[PDB]
C-alpha cells in the first residue's frame, strides 16, 4: 500500500533526518508531501530556503512521485514537474533532488540563470516563504530558523 509505505517513510525520516531537508505530509492527504531544502553553503543557494512538494501515486512504492518546487530558485521552473527502485524512501528521493539541484546539468523542469540571480532569489526566498500560510503551518521550526 502507498499509504502504509509512506507512513513508514515518515517515521524513518523523522528518526533518521537527512542534511538540509525537512519533509511533512499534508494532514489531509498522505499522498502529498511538502518539503523544505536549505541552500548549502558554497553554492549560489546559500542562505536560501526552498519549498516544494512530492505527489505520490496510489501505485507508490512501485512508481515514483511527481516532484515540484514552489519557491523561485533559479534552477528549476516553479510549479512544474521535475527530475526505479521501490526501496528508495522519501529520504533518498529528497537527498537525490538536492544533489541534482546543486549541479549544472539539464533536466525536465530546469532553467538557466546566473549565480547572482540565484543569489537574489535566495535572499528573496525568506520573505516569499513567510507570506505562504501553508509553509508557515507545515514547517513552524523552519519559520523560526528563517526569522
Amino acid at each position: 500500500t502507498a499509504t502504509q509505505r509512506l507512513k513508514q517513510d515518515y517515521l524513518r525520516i523523522k528518526k533518521d533526518p537527512v542534511p538540509y531537508i525537512c519533509a511533512e505530509p499534508l494532514p489531509s492527504n498522505i499522498l502529498e508531501w511538502h518539503y523544505v531544502v536549505r541552500g548549502p553553503e558554497m553554492t549560489p543557494y546559500e542562505g536560501g530556503y526552498y519549498h516544494g512538494k512530492l505527489i505520490f501515486p496510489r501505485e507508490f512504492p512501485f512508481k515514483p512521485p511527481s516532484i515540484y518546487m514552489i519557491t523561485p530558485n533559479g534552477r528549476f521552473k516553479c510549479n512544474t514537474r521535475l527530475c526505479w527502485n521501490p526501496a528508495w524512501s522519501v529520504s533518498t528521493i529528497l537527498t537525490g533532488l538536492l544533489s541534482f539541484m546543486v549541479e549544472k546539468g539539464p533536466t525536465l523542469g530546469s532553467i538557466e540563470t546566473s549565480d547572482f540571480t540565484k543569489r537574489q532569489l535566495a535572499v528573496q526566498s525568506l520573505a516569499f516563504n513567510l507570506k505562504d500560510k501553508v509553509f508557515c503551518e507545515l514547517f513552524p521550526e523552519v519559520v523560526e530558523e528563517i526569522k
